[PDB]
């Protein structure tokens, strides 16, 4: 049939490696969560009495119920991988509690969003008030319920719960009823609010049941404004919130898989193609070396990574989790597209890069804790979640990440096995009566062995992946380019057979994709990093506060971080492998400033924890050293000085900064000009500024040619002091700097913008509070 | 300072090669033109008495003066390359005649457009009536005068005429005065009419004079509706006339070069970036293997090359000429963008591909004659211009093309020479006291030798381009292996104290590749190294292969061959690729020794370089099929494609409303009319009326009009003012909603001309008409 299939997690057992460690640490974190707290939002909205308070953080500020969704997925997948009894009891319990909630309402509805029944009543009637991250005064409710749809799906598919299947079908039938009276225009209006991968889950329900009404529902939930450009090979992603988009694209691809033999619809190949193009543009133009994307959750321009190297909010972990889910889908049928009937190993090159360097790095391996933002800025650190405090999106996906490292190691195609990832594992290839063990100390050693533990004397082809970054193969003791490919080995495999091969690894120096003067060291597919200090690791284990996912500690000026001096080729050659069982390197070349520790020590980024770090280093030629150092010593130092005086910061029109500052508005809009986001209002808009130290100054950014004006109120007191207008920057933005008449005291403070004798407010692009 | 510079044409002498042949053939064609005929439009509009009638064709049907513009450029550049005295005398004469015209009016105006003074008076006052290809009833006058601006610039920069400089400044100052009373809105409205690269030329005048007012004028003449998407990495080019857009983008890039140190404007990198993105999208998504783009002069969708493989109007030559000018600009500062101080050789990969396969193929090498359209349809031919008859845009650019093959062979950067094209040449590198000779029989042999003929004992780096499609070199007998640095295109540095008598030998390994049509339909062309190969498929019905002066004589109107009669490659692409084998002899020649249908009874299919294939029908792209799918593919081609060919071979005349050249060729008139696109097809309609003259070479029985089915607006049809009242036979609607109305005429239209006029039939608009076809 040529169909490539994936193994279930039951049939791929992880052996001793960093991936098994990560699985076991995640198991401990999953088991630390209290199911009564995660179920509490659901019971409340069903009119039942909760057994415990919900979690705080996002679980009581509008996204109540989203972690419960992920919890079902993570439980279900971890159960499939491990067979853990404690997990089993938790999953059974959680499913039954949500079942009680579903019975109490009796329509199929399950949800945690505060005032859910009121919300979905409004929507069914055609009262749809959508913003980018809001629907009828609620925080991304469609995104929220998607995690339940996905959770119940996963409980059926991975854990074999018939109860979950029935719960999922009732919940999907419920949404058919909610949307039965809405036009396509109304649907697409509603889908302007972030809605996760609802279209994926509804396509999943179509495959599970075999009923095309769910496939009709999936297409109605496919957001057209994103899809239509991607069909025509157009990247319009600049300025967009990135994690919003990737689950839609997963969705479009899934609709195409499940619609492959629908006679009444002929748009499958188009939707498939659109997803392939999306993957192409994000991976090859918008991704850093660790495999992630986005800055402050948003796609910056692909010709300008300045913000990637300057902002502490580097790639979000959810985005990579989702990019890997998309990768898995695209690889599966990649042979059908090019008509080779052979899947494309370049998808695996990316899978490996992102899994080893971003997913594996995003969990603290001993204590546990999940990362939201991984700064690519040289010399900052990343913040970890804690079980009871942190209810972020990146916790949710974090719980899922480490359950399923077995999922992409192999793939099967009739009589053919693809050996894709070099991860110690035992495979049960039941369809050919084969058991197989892969052993390797990779990435700390080059050798891989594949032992046939059991076989039924049938002719089978092992397709061994030969990566870009890597041909002698020893079969049964018998000894026997430059492109992602596969080496076929066909034998009547019997018990005791042994395939030995080596993966040659080299140092590369990989430039930031827009070709600015920044480079990271890699060894094979492993991103290396240096530890730059352990000072001011503020909130490294997060509390439950809004914005506790961000690394808010002191910003170090870039001139204090090691800068690589010379030509890239000699820089690359000056990194030297140290001896020992683990990957470790020293950079022994020209550096600025002087290194007191003699030389720079680099290790795999996935092992660098509880520390500030550089992955990308600033580079400078000897010719350009003077002017580069002047820029870093003056302009960059002052920008760091500004950040270290900053007490609070809001980016209007960016959903999480606004959500974190308790955005309220009346008759308001958001948008983009010159790659910066803004909000404005005909009515008003407001935030709560959170003030850890006393503040002397407020600093508002507008465009100079915007002739609309704004009154500013601070706790209802009108600010009448005249701003110090700065010179307009290249793109037409000016800062208004207001010396406040009294200091804002430690605590909270409302800032409100309403129009000053014009229709709109000024479009505000930044709100910053300074000492 | 690590800036890359180009050599002047005076310092790069072409040696014996196909490029020198092409230069010398173009010289003969340039000298065949009568300067009194080319100057006649200019003298007329100045109120002077011409010494001869203007040329016919486009020189008396609205674009009068456009070839005179190009003539100045071609003369100037050919003078620089050759030092030919006859060229010098022609240029001097032409400049003086246009100077007399400029003096007679005395405002700075020089132009050939009929009623020029009246036109520019209207425009200065703010009476602007712009269409896509018209301004105040005149055919692309801004495009026309651009050729004069460019011609005078070239006479200064290449030939060192101070008179041309002064004429250029007066003409630019004249346009400052014309546009001094117009708002930005009015400018941008006027720029909806095709205007060539006026913004480029005005930026050129800014650099020549050093006065920023010309740079301000250049930005005012930059069309924003095209620029603004390109700044944001958005390709919206589908449906657009392609040669209209590329000179604007050249313009935007040139404004960025000349604005590099302007403190009062900070948009240079944006405009530079927009041009780089444009180059990227056209080359990597919209270009065929010969390096060209467009079908019927327009950008089709990049996921659908069906029209590229069906239509006799393949890539236009002007587009590649212009793409190569943009390439040269982008390569020059490419090292500054990535801050490597090393220019990007992938620009050269394209330059080579387009130069060898499109530009070099577009001139008949012995007789002369320039090509307008190069069909990628399997089994058609291309039409050549003739000196006295053909005044097309592609003649104008054609005259320029072959003057300047010396321009991109090398580049220099202080102590570094880039050896980019493998073209026999003698280089005068005055800046390092070096004379150098490149000798090679490439593409017919792999060996290149570089001889140092003169040097001043300085350490200098020769950067030898190593193309994608291609490491042992030899300096003075001694062989020197270096590591194969990458599969990708790169430069090999060789640094010595070069002295007289030194010799660098290297080889360029060439392989057969099989390049698929970019949308991945089952069509492939053979290449050997960067050379596109082709097979000759016959010499039947080469109608108008040397064009007369008629409207539409640029198109290859001969009988279309059914695709089933053309060789189809049978088997998997890998085996197809391996089955092409090099024949012996000094010249590139191949036989395809694999499976072909229809079958070859006598000899294998013979493939040669497309640039040597002339006076013949050809295939570059072949249809491909597996052995499993062979039967059903042949059955499909024997019905549907055959019938489409049968229709075309019955066709006596054809018009595509809303496409500028078909309409212009059929004498478009209208009142209260609009054009536009639906489902990738162009249309015109009117509240007043619109009309054409149908040209009828043989007697015609039938008229066939295409509309959308759901358009409820209707049209009366008049043929020479007699109303056509016969009922059309309505065809079934195709997939995109289009129906053909087929009218059996009551009498045959006789051989000659005939007006067709559409006015509304009891509705506000006419029906939107997408095709008008006259059949026997
Ligand atoms: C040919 C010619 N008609 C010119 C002006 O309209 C166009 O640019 C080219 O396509
Ligand atoms: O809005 C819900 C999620 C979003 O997908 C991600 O970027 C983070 N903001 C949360
Ligand atoms: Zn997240
Ligand atoms: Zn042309």
């Amino acid at each position: 049939n040529h169909q490539v299939s994936y193994f279930s997690l039951q049939d791929v057992k992880l052996l001793s490696s960093p991936f098994l460690q990560a699985q076991q640490t995640d198991l401990h974190y999953i088991l630390a969560l209290d199911p009564d707290r995660l179920s509490a939002p659901f019971l409340r909205e069903a009119g039942l009495t909760p057994k415990a308070p919900s979690y705080t953080n996002w679980e009581n500020t509008g996204l109540d119920g989203h972690i419960g969704g992920h919890y079902l997925s993570a439980l279900s997948m971890m159960y499939a991988a491990t067979g853990d009894t404690a997990i089993y009891h938790r999953l059974n319990y959680m499913l039954n509690e949500l079942h009680r909630a579903q019975q109490a309402v009796g329509t199929g509805f399950i949800g945690g969003t505060p005032g859910s029944l009121q919300l979905w009543k409004e929507i069914k009637a055609g009262d749809i008030r959508a913003g980018g991250f809001s629907l009828n005064g609620k925080w991304v409710p469609l995104y929220n319920i998607h995690k339940t749809y996905a959770g119940l799906r996963d409980a059926y598919l991975y854990a074999h719960s018939d109860l979950a299947r029935q719960m999922l079908i009732d919940l999907t039938d419920w949404m058919i009823d909610i949307t039965s009276g809405l036009s396509d225009n109304q649907m697409q209006d509603m889908l302007r609010s972030e809605h996760g991968g609802l279209n994926e889950t509804f396509a999943d329900v179509a495959e599970i049941t075999g009923d095309k009404k769910y496939l009709k529902l999936a297409r109605r939930f496919s957001h057209k404004v994103i899809l239509d450009p991607l069909i025509k090979n157009e990247d319009r992603l600049n300025g967009m919130h990135a994690n919003t988009q990737i689950p839609k694209v997963i969705g479009y691809k899934r609709v195409a898989e499940v619609s492959k033999n629908d006679k009444d619809w002929n748009h499958a190949a188009e939707w498939d193609h659109a997803a392939r193009f999306f993957w192409n543009t994000v991976v090859n133009h918008r991704s850093v070396c660790i495999g992630g994307n986005s800055v402050r959750e948003h796609f910056h321009p692909s010709d300008n990574f300045t913000s990637m190297l300057n902002d502490v909010q580097g790639p979000e972990t959810c985005n990579t989790y989702n990019m890997l889910r998309l990768t898995k889908m695209l690889y599966q049928n990649s042979g059908d597209v090019d008509n080779s009937n052979k899947p494309d190993p370049r998808y695996v090159d990316y899978y490996e890069r992102a899994l080893y360097n971003h997913i594996l790095s995003s969990q603290e391996p001993d204590k546990g804790g999940f990362v939201y933002f991984t700064p690519m800025r040289p010399g900052h650190y990343r913040v970890y979640s804690q079980p009871e405090t942190s209810m972020w999106c990146c916790v949710g996906s974090g719980l899922e990440n480490h359950t399923k490292y077995g999922e992409f190691i192999y793939a099967h195609q009739q009589d053919t096995l693809y050996v894709n990832l070099f991860i110690p594992s035992q495979l049960n290839w039941k369809e050919q009566g084969v058991t197989l063990t892969q052993e390797t100390l990779f990435p700390d050693d080059e050798k891989v062995t594949l032992r046939i533990d059991k076989a039924a004397k049938k002719n089978l082809t092992l397709m061994i992946r030969i990566p870009e970054w890597a041909y002698e193969i020893t079969i049964n003791g018998k000894k026997h380019t430059g492109a992602s490919t596969y080496l076929p080995i066909r034998r009547k495999w019997k018990k005791g057979d042994m395939i030995t091969f080596h993966l040659p690894m080299k140092v590369s120096l990989e430039q930031i994709p827009d070709k600015k003067d920044y480079y990271a060291f890699l060894y094979g597919p492993i991103v290396l990093a240096t530890s730059t200090g352990t000072e001011n690791l503020d909130g490294i284990y997060a509390d439950d506060s809004r914005g506790g996912h961000i690394a808010h500690g002191r910003q170090t000026p870039l001139q204090e971080i090691p800068m690589l001096i010379g030509n890239p080729d000699s820089i690359r050659h000056s990194l030297h492998k140290l001896s020992g069982s683990k990957l470790a390197f020293s950079y022994d070349g020209n550096v600025y400033p002087t290194q007191k520790s003699k030389s720079l020590e680099l290790i795999p980024f996935f092992r660098l924890h509880n520390s500030r770090y550089a992955v990308y280093f600033r580079q400078a030629s000897e010719e350009q050293f003077k002017t580069i150092q002047e820029e870093m010593a003056t302009a960059e130092r002052k920008a760091t000085e500004l950040a270290n005086r900053t007490v609070d910061l809001i980016f209007p029109g960016e959903q999480q900064p606004e959500s974190d500052h308790s955005i309220q508005y009346e008759a308001s809009e958001t948008g983009t000009h010159k790659d910066r986001h803004f909000r404005r209002a005909k009515g008003w808009f407001s935030y709560n500024l959170k003030i850890k130290e006393e503040a002397s100054q407020l600093m508002i950014t507008v465009r100079q040619e915007d002739r609309n004006k704004a009154v500013i109120l601070l706790n209802n007191e009108k600010l009448t002091v005249h701003p110090t207008v700065s010179k307009a920057d290249k793109d037409g933005f000016i800062r208004l700097c207001y010396l406040l008449p009294r200091k804002l005291k430690v605590g909270s403070c409302e800032i409100l913008f309403k129009p000053d004798g014009t229709e709109w407010t000024s479009a505000v692009y930044e709100v910053r509070l300074l000492k």
